[PDB]
C-alpha cells in the first residue's frame, strides 16, 4: 500500500473511486485546488490519481511523478480530449469509450493504460450518457487499479487521430441536455453548416439579364395593355436611358427614385437605373405628398424618374427625367460598361405601418441574384411561362414578379388596378392569356382559389398566415416566408395536403434558419424560439438608421455569423420544415391566459360552412381584452353553434366572445386582409356574452359569488359550466367547503350532475341553513410528545423494514442563474425550517406507538460544491443518503455551482413533503428570495392528526370502511402485464421514461372531458384502464392504484406534511361499447371511491383481508397519479429526481407543464427493460390519439400495436418469401432414377432397393392404379405397415394421379368404417394380412399379390398439377371425430424445399422411417430424401420403441436426419449415455410436444456435433410451420417454437382479430403457401378455421387454437391450447415451470403437474407437504403452488414463538412456520422487532422476508451485551 494524492475539482470528495482505494488500505489525500510544485501534499506520495481536475499541474510535478500520475477521462482517447467530452462524443459522432491514461504536459495526450468501449443508445438523453460514462470510468478503475499499481499493464501509445475541445465551446448547445441522441443528431444535420457554402455569387442582375437577352432576344419580355416588348427591345431602351442616367451623375450605390405607375416604362426605368449603376427607389405615385418628400430626402435622391402626370408631386425636389421625353433616352442602344459589383445596392424599399415613420431597407445584387437563381430551377421557369406583375412596385413582391421570371425567358404581364381588385376579371385575363406562374399575397390568393382557373400551374403565396388549401384549379400551391430585410423570401413550402398550421417550409439556396432562445442558444427540435436568418438574403440594413440595423442584424456571439432577428416565433418540425407560431409580441391575455389568436381561426374554418376566418383581439377602455371571430360564410351561423363547434377542441378563453358574419373580407391594396376595416362589435359595452344569464335570486347570486371565488372569474352566469371554466377536482372540494360555511351541503357526485348554477340552485333551494357544518381545527396544547397520523405511521413502518432505504426520499432540483446569492437561498431555507413544525418534527416509538416530537430549532445541511455539467448528477447522487426519522430537519439541501448555473438541490422524506407541500415550499422560497414578507402560519399538522384520529371513531368512518370491504370482496381481477420473469423477492430498482403530449392534443383532451362532464383525470384514467386491459388479454375488469391529496380538513391546505392517501381502483372496460360509454363507467366507479377516500390504505387492505404474495404488491401492481399545473414559476422550474427507484412494478404520473402534459413511466428494471417500456409508451400514445379522435368508436376497434411495431414484426418473423421449383416429387424420383439408376434409394431390414428398381415397381402399380379409375384429386386409402410396399404404394398413388390416405392396419373397424365413409374413397391398397380388413369396401388390391401389379415398367405420364391433392391425413383431434386434412402438391413441395434449405439431405445422407404414417411427420421422412437424392432406411415395424434398434440404424446405415417426438428422445438419450459407437448423425428434428428444457443438455452430452432443432406445425399447415435451432451453451426459459419456414407467415391475434404485440398472448394463426385446401367433406369447419383476414389481404389464415406470444427476439413461444387453459385466481398457470422447479432436487425424479376441478367446479393444482411448499415458496408465486401434493429448541426460538403468537394471533407457532403464511404484514414485523428490542434481542425487519421462519431467523437476532459493572464501583469521600 502507498499514499495517493487524489485530484478532483468537479467530482466529489468521497467518490466510489476514493472509497475503493481506501478499502485496499491506501491513504487517499484529496486536494481540490491548484497544487504547487513544492507543496506538502506532494511529499511522501507514491501515486497521483486525477478525476475531473480543473487545473493544470506544473511541468515539474508531471516529470517528478512521471509514470505515477493517472487520470480518469470518460472518453475513448485520442477522441474527445479536453472538456465536456461525453457531449462532443455524441455531437461529433466520435467513437465512445472511457480511458485511464498517464498525464503529460498537454491535454489528454498520454500513454493509454486501459480503455473500454461504452455504447450510447439513440433514445438516451445526454444526461443519461453522462451517467453511463462516469460509471464506466469508475468501474474500469476498480477493475484495473491493482494491475496498474503492480506494473502488470504495459502502457501503449495513443493511436493517431482525435478531437480536442475546450471549455465554453459548448455554450451554444446548453439547452440540449435532456434531448435524446437521435434528436441531437437530427438537429445537427438540420442546423449545422454545410461544406463552405455552395458557390459565391459573382454576378449582378443586369449582367445576367444581358446574358438572357442574348439567349432569347426575340421572345416577348413584357406585355402592357395590348402592346409588347421583346427582350432586346427592353434591353436597348433601358440601355439608352442608362447612358443618359450615367452621364447625368449616377454612380454605384447611388439612389435614383422612380415615381411611375405600372407600365412598360416602369420596367425600362428600373433596368435603366441598374445599368447606369444605381439602385432604384420605388415611390408609389398615390402616396401622400409628405410620404413622397420623406423618401426622396431620406434616400438623398438627386434624380427622379417620373412622368408629367406625377411631376408636381415632387414640388421641385429632384432633377425630373421624363420617361416620355425622347431627349431623356440616348441614341446608344448598346450595353453600358459594367461599374457594379455583387455587393452593390440594387434597390431600397421602405417598410412601415408601425414604429417609426418608415425605414429604408437596402438590398444588394448578390441578394437578388441568389433568389432569382433559386427561383428558376425550383419552379422550372422556362421561356414558355407567363407571369403577372401584380404587387405594387414599392413592395418586394414586385421584385419576385419582375426579376425572377426575366432571368428565365418568361413574359411579364402588367396588371392595371382594374383587375388587381376584381379577382373574377383577373381569372379571366389569366385564363385568356395563359398565365402559368405568379405570386399572389395571402388574402388575394385565398379569394382567387374560388375562381375557376385553367392557366396557372404554380401559384405562390405568402405574407400573412395561409389557411385555405381548397381551390378551383389545377395549380400547385406554395407557401413562402421571408422578411423584407432578407430578399423577398427565405423558405418555401409546397402545400400538398390540409394542415392545421401549414409549414412555411425549408430554407432556400445559401440560406440557413436557426431557432434560438432568449440567450441566443440553439433550441431543440420542436421547441419554440425566435427565428434567425443566415445567408445571402441578408441585406445591408436600414437607411440612416444604424441603431436598428445593429439591433436586428447581429453577429452571433458564438457562431460568429451575421443573423437577422425576425421577431417571429417558430419551431422546426422533424421533417426538416419550419412552421410559423406567431410574433413574439402579438400575444394577448384573455381570462388571465396569454394566447395566440391565430390558433383559433383554423378550427373555425374547419366548420363546414365557413370559408374565410380572422380572429382579432380588441379591448375596452377598462383595459380588458375580448376576442372577436370574423367569418365569411354563405349565411349567418348561430352564436351557440360556433361556441359548440370550438368547444370540441379549444378551452373557454380561446373561444371568441363575439362572432361577426361577413360576406367578403376587405382586402388592403396589397392583398392582405384589412384588419382595421373589420366591423367593430356594437355590444362591446360589457356584454359578458350572449351566453351570460344573470343570477335571478339571492341563492343564484350567493352561488355565483362562491363560484367566482373558487374559479377566479368575475360575474359568473347561471349557465356557466364548472368544468368548462377551470373546474378541477380540487376546486369542486373548494366549492363544497365554501358552501358548508353558507350552510348548504353538496356532495362531490352531485356537482357532476349539476354542473351549472341553474341546476345547483334547484338542488339546494329546499335546503335550510344548518350551522356547524365547518368546525375549526382545534390547536393542540403543548405536550412532550404529540400524536402521529395514519400516513405518518405507515411511512414510519415503511422506513423501518430497510432503515437504510432511500425509496421514499424526495429529491428536487432548481437551476438558478449565477447572479443569485447562494447564502440568500440558505437563509430562506432556514426560515422555512422554523416556519413549519414538520421541518422540525421527529418520529419515535413509545412501546408500540409511533409518536412525534417538535424541536424548537434545527440546523440545516447546506453543502456548497463546485461541479461541471457532466458531473452535477454524480455529485447529487452521493448526497441522497438515508434519513433517521428521529433526527430533524428531515431535509438536506445544497447548491452545486457550475460555470453557467447554480443548481439548488434538496432531499426530504415523504413523511413531510408531498405534492401540495412541495408547492407551498416553492411559493414561500420564491417569496423569500424576492424579499417578500410571509404571514405566519396559523395551524399545525399535529392538530390535524388528533382530529382525524377522532374521526376514525365516528360512524362515517365505519360507513366508508364497509364500502371498501364490499368493494374488494370476492375474487379480485388479475392484471398480468407482459413483464419479465418476476423475481422471488420484491425488488425496488427502477428507471423512468417520459412521454410528452403536445399543447394541441392536451387542449383536445381537456375540452373533450369537460364537454362530457368529466375531468382530465377521469379521461386519462379511462385511457390507462383500456391500455392495461388490452395488455391483460382484453380483460373486462382491471385494478390499479391512485393517489389523493388527503387534505380532509379545509384548514390543512397551507401546511407542510404527508397527507396523500392511496386508493385501490377497481374499474371495468366494455370493449363492445364506445369510449364515451367507458368514460362514464370509470366515473361511476371513481366517484364512490372518492366519497370513501379517507380510509387509510393499510385498513383498506385489512378490510379486504388481502393475501400477501412475495412477487407482487398488495392490492395492485400498477399505480396512476396526476398532478395539476404549477402554481408558481419556481414550481414550474423544479425537477423531480428518481434515484433509480420504482416503488411499484409500473407507475404513471401525469404532470401539466408548458401548456402540455409530461407523462412519466416509472418502471421496475427487473420486470421491464429499455426496449420494453419504449414499446409501451408508444402504445399509450397510439391509444390516446385513437381515443381523442374516436370518442364514439368501440374500444375493441382501438389497436394496441403500432405501425412501427407491425413493420418490425414483419421483418423479424414474416419476411419468408423464397422461389421454389414447382417440379412435383413424383417427377423428381423418376428424374433421379433415370440419371442414377443403380443408386441405393430404400433400405429395409438388410435388403436394398435401387432408384431404378423402385421406380419400375412404382410404375407397374401406377399403371394398374390408372386403369382402376384414378384421376387427379382421387383418394385411395392405404392399409400397410412399414415396408418397401408402403413406399411403392405411396409413390404409385402419386404417379397414377390420386392422393394417398394412410390408415393404420391395426385400427378398430369402428374407425375405418368412419373414414371409409367420410372419405368416400373406393380403392384400398392393403397388404395381404389386411385385404379383408377393408371388408371388400369397394375395390381392394393386395400389395403383396403380383396380380395387383402390372408388366409395364415405363414411367406413367404426368397427370397432376401443383394444386392437386397429394395426401389426406385425418386428425382424430381431441373433442372431435377424425377430420380429413387435404394437402396439395405445391404445399408439400414448399415444406420439403424449405426443410432441405435448413437441414439439407444430400446424396451421401439418409433418413430414418420411424414415425407412424398416420402422422404428418412421417411424410417428411417419406419424401425428405428425394430432393437431395439421398436414401430412406425403413425401420422395422414396432422398433420405434427400442432405442437399441433406432441407434443401430443410425450407426450401420450412417443416418444423418432423424425425427424424434419428445418423450421418445429421453429414452433414446438414456441409452446413448453409456455408449460410444460412431455416428454420422447431423440433425435431430423434434416435434409433437413441448421440449423439456432439461432435454437440450442431455442431448448435446450423448451426441456432441449433432444439431437439435425444435419444430412446430399443425397438420393443416402440411407438416411443419416454424423451427428453432437450439445451441449447446443455452438455457431457454420455455424453449420457443421459433420463426416460420420459407413462404410461411404466422400471426398472433386477440379475441377481436387484431395483431398482438410482443409479450401479449393470443391465438397462433398460420398463412402462406403450404396451407391446407381444407377439411374433406366439412366446409362448415373449413370456414371456421380457414378464414380470410385483412392481415393476408383477403387471403386465408388457419386458426390453430394454440395460445402463443411473440418474443423480443421474434421467436414465437407456445403457451398451450386456447381451451384447456388453467388459471388460479385469474392468473395463468404454466405447469412446466412448477415441474421444472420440482425436478432439480435429487430426491425427486418423477414430477406429476396437472389441474383438478374441485368443489364448486373451481380448480386447483394437484401433484413432506409444507416442505414441498417451501421448495416452491421460493421461485414460484403463491398462485402456482399445488394445493394437494411445535418444537422450539433454544430459548430464543421459544421467545420468538411467544412473540410471534402475540402479534400474529396464532396460539401455536412452529420454528418452521412462514411469517406471511400466518398473517405476516409489514405492521407485524415492527411489533415483533420492538417487543424483541425491549428484551435486548435485536432483529431486523428486513430479515423476516429473507428468513420467514423462526429457525431461519434465529441465528440473525443478536443479543445486546449489557455492562453490569460501572466505571466507579467504590466511592470514597475525603
Ligand atoms: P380530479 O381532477 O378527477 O381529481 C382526482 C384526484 C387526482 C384524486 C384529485 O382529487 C387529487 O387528489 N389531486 C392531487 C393528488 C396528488 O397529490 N398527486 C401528487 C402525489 N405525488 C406526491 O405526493 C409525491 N411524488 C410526486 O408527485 C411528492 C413527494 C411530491
Ligand atoms: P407492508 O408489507 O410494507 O405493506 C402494508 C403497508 C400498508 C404498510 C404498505 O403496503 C403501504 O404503506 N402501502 C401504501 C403506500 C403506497 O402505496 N404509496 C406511498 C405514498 N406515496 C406515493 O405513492 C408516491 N407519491
Ligand atoms: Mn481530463
Amino acid at each position: 500500500m502507498g499514499r495517493i494524492l487524489f485530484l478532483t475539482t468537479f467530482m466529489s470528495k468521497g467518490n466510489k473511486v476514493v472509497r475503493y482505494l481506501e478499502s485496499l488500505h491506501h491513504e487517499v489525500v484529496i486536494c481540490q485546488e491548484k497544487v504547487h510544485a513544492q507543496s506538502a501534499n506532494l511529499q511522501e506520495i507514491d501515486w497521483i490519481v486525477s478525476y475531473a481536475y480543473g487545473y493544470i499541474l506544473d511541468k515539474e510535478i508531471v516529470s517528478r511523478f512521471r509514470g505515477r500520475i493517472i487520470n480518469l477521462h470518460p472518453s475513448l482517447l485520442p477522441w474527445n480530449k479536453g472538456r465536456d467530452p461525453v457531449f462532443w462524443s455524441v455531437w461529433d459522432e466520435t467513437p465512445k469509450g472511457v480511458t485511464i491514461h498517464l498525464i503529460d504536459e498537454h491535454v489528454d495526450t498520454g500513454d493509454i493504460l486501459v480503455q473500454e468501449e461504452i455504447a450510447f443508445a439513440d433514445e438516451d438523453t445526454l444526461l443519461d450518457c453522462y451517467n453511463k460514462a462516469n460509471q464506466a470510468i469508475e468501474e474500469l478503475f476498480i477493475r484495473e487499479w491493482e494491475n496498474i499499481v503492480h506494473g502488470r499493464i504495459a502502457p501503449y501509445r495513443q493511436t493517431a487521430g482525435g478531437t480536442l475541445h475546450f471549455k465554453a465551446d459548448r455554450d451554444f448547445y446548453k439547452n440540449l441536455n435532456m434531448t435524446t441522441v437521435r434528436e441531437l443528431l437530427a438537429l445537427k444535420r438540420l442546423c449545422a453548416e454545410p461544406k463552405r457554402g455552395e458557390k459565391p455569387i459573382d454576378k449582378t442582375f443586369h449582367q445576367l439579364f444581358e446574358q438572357q437577352v442574348e439567349m432569347t432576344p426575340d421572345h416577348v419580355a413584357v406585355v402592357d395593355r395590348g402592346q409588347s416588348l421583346t427582350y432586346k427591345q427592353l434591353n436597348e431602351r433601358a440601355n439608352q436611358l442608362a447612358h443618359h442616367l450615367r452621364g447625368k451623375g449616377v454612380k454605384p450605390d447611388d439612389q435614383v427614385a422612380i415615381m411611375l405607375d405600372k407600365s412598360l416604362d416602369m420596367i425600362v426605368s428600373i433596368l435603366a437605373v441598374m445599368k447606369a449603376g444605381g439602385a432604384y427607389v420605388p415611390i408609389d405615385p398615390d402616396y401622400p405628398g409628405e410620404r413622397i418628400a420623406y423618401m426622396l430626402a431620406d434616400s438623398s435622391a438627386a434624380i427622379l424618374l417620373t412622368n408629367a402626370l406625377h411631376e408636381e408631386k415632387a414640388n421641385g425636389a429632384c432633377d425630373i427625367i421624363d420617361v416620355h421625353d425622347p431627349d431623356s433616352y440616348s441614341e446608344n442602344t448598346n450595353n453600358l460598361p459594367h461599374v457594379n459589383r455583387p455587393d452593390d445596392l440594387v434597390y431600397v424599399m421602405y417598410t412601415s405601418g408601425s414604429t417609426g415613420l418608415a425605414k429604408g431597407v437596402m438590398i444588394e445584387h448578390h441578394n437578388l441574384v441568389n433568389f432569382c437563381e433559386w427561383y428558376r430551377p425550383y419552379f422550372g421557369v422556362t421561356p414558355a411561362d407567363k407571369a403577372l406583375v401584380y404587387s405594387s412596385f414599392s413592395f418586394d413582391g414586385s421584385a419576385l414578379d419582375i426579376f425572377t421570371h426575366l432571368l428565365a425567358g418568361a413574359a411579364l404581364h402588367i396588371v392595371p388596378s382594374e383587375r388587381k381588385y376584381d379577382l373574377d376579371a383577373l381569372n379571366d385575363y389569366c385564363n385568356q392569356e395563359g398565365i402559368t406562374i405568379s405570386y399572389l399575397p395571402t388574402g388575394a390568393a385565398e379569394q382567387f382559389m374560388q375562381m375557376d382557373n385553367q392557366s396557372f400551374r404554380v401559384v405562390i403565396t405568402g405574407g400573412d398566415v395561409l389557411k385555405k388549401i381548397e381551390r378551383n384549379g389545377t395549380y400547385k400551391l406554395y407557401n413562402g416566408y421571408g422578411p423584407t430585410e432578407c430578399t423577398i423570401m427565405v423558405t418555401m413550402f409546397e402545400v400538398d395536403k390540409p394542415y392545421a398550421n401549414i409549414p412555411i417550409g425549408k430554407p432556400i439556396d445559401r440560406t440557413r434558419i436557426l431557432i434560438l432562445d432568449e440567450a441566443l442558444a440553439l433550441q431543440p427540435i420542436g421547441v419554440a424560439g425566435e427565428l434567425f436568418i443566415v445567408g445571402e438574403g441578408l441585406g445591408r440594413g436600414y437607411l440612416n438608421r444604424p441603431e436598428l440595423t445593429a439591433e436586428k442584424f447581429i453577429v452571433h456571439p458564438q457562431t460568429g455569423e451575421r443573423m437577422y432577428r425576425t421577431g417571429d416565433r417558430a419551431r422546426f418540425l422533424p421533417d426538416g420544415n419550419i412552421e410559423f407560431l406567431g410574433r413574439l409580441d402579438n400575444l394577448v391575455k384573455i381570462r388571465g391566459y396569454r394566447i395566440e389568436p391565430g390558433e383559433i381561426e383554423p378550427f373555425l374554418m374547419n366548420h363546414p360552412l365557413i370559408e374565410l376566418t380572422t380572429v382579432l383581439a380588441k379591448e375596452q377602455a377598462d383595459g380588458r381584452k375580448y376576442l372577436v371571430g370574423y367569418y365569411v360564410a354563405p349565411e349567418e351561423i348561430p352564436h351557440g353553434e360556433l361556441r359548440e363547434w370550438l368547444g370540441n377542441d379549444l378551452p373557454d378563453y380561446m373561444i371568441p366572445t363575439y362572432f361577426v358574419h361577413m360576406k367578403a373580407f376587405p382586402l388592403t391594396a396589397n392583398g392582405k386582409v384589412d384588419r382595421r376595416a373589420l366591423p367593430d362589435v356594437q355590444a362591446d359595452a360589457e356584454l359578458l356574452g350572449e351566453d351570460y344569464v344573470a343570477p335571478t335570486d339571492e341563492l343564484e347570486q350567493q352561488l355565483a359569488q362562491v363560484w367566482s371565488h373558487v374559479l377566479g372569474i368575475p360575474q359568473m352566469g347561471i349557465d356557466d359550466h364548472f368544468l368548462e371554466r377551470g373546474g378541477d377536482s380540487i376546486k369542486v372540494m373548494q366549492l363544497i367547503h365554501q358552501l358548508k360555511n353558507i350552510g348548504l351541503s353538496l356532495r362531490y357526485d352531485q356537482l357532476f350532475t349539476h354542473p351549472t348554477i341553474r341546476q345547483l340552485k334547484r338542488l339546494l333551494t329546499e335546503q335550510k341553513q344548518v350551522n356547524g357544518l365547518l368546525e375549526p381545527l382545534r390547536e393542540l396544547d403543548e405536550q412532550a410528545e404529540y400524536e402521529t397520523s395514519a400516513v405518518e405511521k405507515r411511512m414510519y413502518i415503511i422506513q423501518q423494514q430497510d432503515v437504510e432505504s432511500i425509496a421514499y426520499n424526495v429529491v428536487y432540483t432548481i437551476n438558478f442563474p449565477l447572479t443569485v446569492d447562494t447564502e440568500q437561498i440558505r437563509v430562506a431555507l432556514e426560515q422555512l425550517v422554523l416556519r413549519h413544525e414538520g421541518l422540525r418534527s421527529t418520529y419515535h416509538m413509545r412501546g408500540d406507538e409511533i409518536v412525534k416530537r417538535i424541536v424548537p430549532r434545527a440546523e440545516l445541511s447546506f453543502v456548497r460544491q463546485t461541479g461541471e455539467e457532466e458531473s452535477v448528477q454524480s455529485l447529487l447522487a452521493e448526497q441522497i443518503k438515508p434519513f433517521d426519522l428521529a433526527k430533524a430537519p428531515l431535509l438536506r439541501a445544497g447548491v452545486i455551482e457550475t460555470a453557467d448555473k447554480k443548481v439548488l438541490w434538496f432531499d426530504s422524506h415523504h413523511i413531510l413533503l408531498d405534492g401540495l407541500s412541495k408547492s407551498i415550499l416553492a411559493r414561500e422560497l420564491q417569496a423569500l428570495l424576492g424579499q417578500q414578507v410571509l404571514s405566519p402560519v396559523e395551524k399545525t399538522y399535529k392538530s390535524f392528526a388528533r382530529w382525524q384520529n377522532e374521526w376514525f371513531a365516528s360512524d362515517e368512518y365505519e360507513q366508508q370502511i364497509a364500502y371498501w370491504k364490499t368493494l374488494l370482496q370476492g375474487e379480485l381481477p388479475a392484471v398480468q402485464l407482459p413483464t419479465k420473469k418476476r423475481p422471488p423477492q420484491l425488488t425496488f430498482d427502477g428507471a423512468i421514461q417520459m412521454y410528452r403530449v403536445n399543447p394541441e392534443i392536451t387542449r383536445k383532451l381537456k375540452a373533450t372531458a369537460a364537454k362530457h362532464d368529466l375531468t382530465l383525470y377521469m379521461l386519462m384514467l379511462t385511457i390507462v384502464s383500456i391500455w392495461l386491459s388490452k395488455m391483460n388479454s382484453d380483460s373486462n375488469q382491471v385494478i390499479l392504484g391512485t393517489v389523493t391529496d388527503g387534505r380532509q380538513h379545509p384548514d390543512t391546505r397551507e401546511l407542510l406534511g404527508m397527507f396523500v392517501n392511496t386508493l385501490p381502483l377497481l374499474l371495468s372496460i366494455d370493449h363492445e361499447e364506445s369510449f364515451l360509454h367507458n368514460l362514464q363507467q370509470v366515473k361511476a366507479k371513481l366517484l364512490p371511491a372518492l366519497q370513501n377516500q379517507y380510509v387509510p390504505f393499510d385498513k383498506i387492505l385489512e378490510a379486504a383481508r388481502v393475501k400477501r404474495e412475495g412477487n407482487r404488491h398488495p392490492l395492485f401492481d400498477v399505480m396512476f397519479m396526476m398532478q395539476g399545473a404549477p402554481e408558481t414559476e419556481l414550481e414550474s422550474n423544479m425537477h423531480h429526481i428518481n434515484a433509480g427507484i420504482s416503488k411499484f412494478d409500473l407507475t404513471l404520473e401525469v404532470l401539466e407543464r408548458e401548456n402540455g402534459l409530461n407523462i412519466v413511466f416509472e418502471y421496475n428494471t427487473h420486470l421491464f427493460d429499455e426496449g420494453m417500456i419504449l414499446r409501451m409508451v408508444a402504445q399509450f400514445e397510439h391509444l390516446l390519439l385513437q381515443a381523442v379522435h374516436g370518442l364514439d368508436q368501440q374500444v375493441k376497434r382501438f389497436e394496441l400495436v403500432t405501425e412501427d411495431e407491425k413493420r418490425d414484426l414483419f421483418l423479424r418473423v414474416n419476411d419468408t418469401a423464397k422461389a421454389y421449383p414447382n417440379k412435383l416429387i413424383m417427377s423428381m424420383l423418376e428424374d433421379w432414377a433415370a440419371a442414377t439408376p443403380d443408386k441405393t434409394a430404400l433400405v429395409f431390414r438388410e435388403q436394398r432397393v435401387t432408384y431404378r428398381e423402385l421406380n419400375e415397381r412404382v410404375n407397374q402399380l401406377a399403371h394398374t392404379l390408372r386403369e382402376k379409375g384414378v384421376q387427379p384429386d382421387d383418394l385411395v386409402m392405404l392399409m400397410a405397415e412399414r415396408s418397401v410396399e408402403m413406399m411403392v404404394a405411396i409413390f404409385a398413388v402419386l404417379k397414377a394421379g390420386g392422393a394417398y390416405l394412410p390408415i393404420d392396419p391395426h385400427s378398430p373397424a369402428e374407425r375405418i368404417a368412419y373414414i371409409f365413409a367420410d372419405s368416400g374413397a373406393k380403392l384400398v391398397l392393403a397388404q395381404s394380412p389386411f385385404v379383408e380388413k377393408a371388408s371388400m369396401a369397394e375395390v381392394v388390391l393386395d400389395l403383396n399379390s403380383a396380380s395387383s401389379y402390372a408388366a409395364d415398367t415405363s414411367n406413367p405420364p404426368l397427370v397432376n398439377q401443383p394444386g392437386d391433392l397429394v395426401y389426406v391425413m385425418y386428425t382424430s383431434g381431441s373433442t372431435g371425430k377424425p377430420k380429413g386434412v387435404m394437402i396439395e402438391h405445391g404445399a408439400l413441395l414448399n415444406v420439403l424445399h424449405g426443410m432441405q434449405d435448413e437441414y439439407p439431405l444430400l446424396q451421401d445422407d439418409a433418413f430414418l422411417l420411424k414415425t407412424t404414417y398416420i402422422f404428418d411427420i412421417s411424410v417428411a421422412e417419406i419424401f425428405g430424401w428425394v430432393p437431395g437424392r439421398g436414401k430412406l432406411v425403413i425401420l422395422e415395424p414396432e422398433a420405434e420403441k427400442n432405442p437399441k434398434a433406432i441407434w443401430q440404424a443410425v450407426v450401420g446405415a450412417g443416418i444423418t436426419h432423424i425425427n424424434f417426438v419428445p418423450s421418445m428422445l429421453i429414452p433414446f438419450v438414456e441409452y446413448l449415455e453409456g455408449r460410444t459407437e460412431a455416428n454420422r448423425l447431423r440433425y435431430i428434428l423434434a416435434c409433437g410436444e413441448a421440449m423439456p428444457d432439461e432435454l437440450v443438455p442431455k442431448v448435446y452430452e450423448v451426441l456432441p456435433e449433432v444439431k437439435l432443432e425444435n419444430i412446430y406445425g399443425p397438420t393443416e399447415a402440411t407438416i411443419y410451420a416454424s423451427r428453432y435451432s437450439l445451441a449447446k451453451g443455452s438455457q431457454e426459459s420455455p424453449v420457443p417454437i421459433g420463426k416460420p419456414l420459407p413462404n410461411y407467415r404466422m400471426y398472433i391475434i386477440n379475441r377481436h382479430g387484431q395483431l398482438q404485440p410482443i409479450g401479449v398472448p393470443g391465438e397462433l394463426c398460420i398463412a402462406g403457401a403450404s396451407l391446407a385446401r381444407g377439411y374433406l367433406n366439412n366446409p362448415a369447419l373449413t370456414e371456421e378455421k380457414f378464414t380470410p383476414h385483412p392481415l393476408e389481404k383477403g387471403e386465408r389464415i388457419y386458426r390453430t387454437g394454440d395460445l402463443a406470444r411473440y418474443r423480443e427476439d421474434g421467436n414465437i413461444e407456445y403457451l398451450g391450447r386456447m381451451d384447456h387453459q388453467v388459471k388460479i385466481r385469474g392468473y395463468r398457470i404454466e405447469l412446466d415451470e412448477i415441474r421444472s422447479k420440482l425436478i432439480q432436487e435429487e430426491t425427486i425424479q418423477d414430477a406429476v403437474v396437472v389441474a383438478r376441478n374441485d368443489q364448486n367446479g373451481q380448480a386447483y393444482l394437484c401433484a413432506t407437504v409444507g416442505q414441498l411448499r417451501e421448495l416452491l415458496r421460493r421461485e414460484l408465486p403463491e398462485y402456482m403452488i399445488p394445493a394437494h401434493f411445535a418444537a422450539p429448541r433454544t430459548e430464543l426460538e421459544a421467545t420468538l414463538a411467544h412473540i410471534w403468537g402475540e402479534v400474529l394471533g396464532i396460539e401455536r407457532i412452529g420454528i418452521r412456520d412462514n411469517f406471511f403464511e400466518l398473517g405476516g404484514d409489514s405492521i407485524k414485523g415492527l411489533q415483533i422487532a420492538s417487543r424483541l428490542q425491549r428484551i435486548n434481542w435485536t432483529m431486523v425487519i428486513n430479515h423476516l422476508f429473507l428468513y420467514p421462519t423462526i429457525e431461519q431467523i434465529a441465528p440473525f437476532v443478536t443479543s445486546e451485551q449489557v455492562v453490569i459493572e460501572a466505571a466507579a464501583e467504590n466511592l470514597y469521600f475525603q
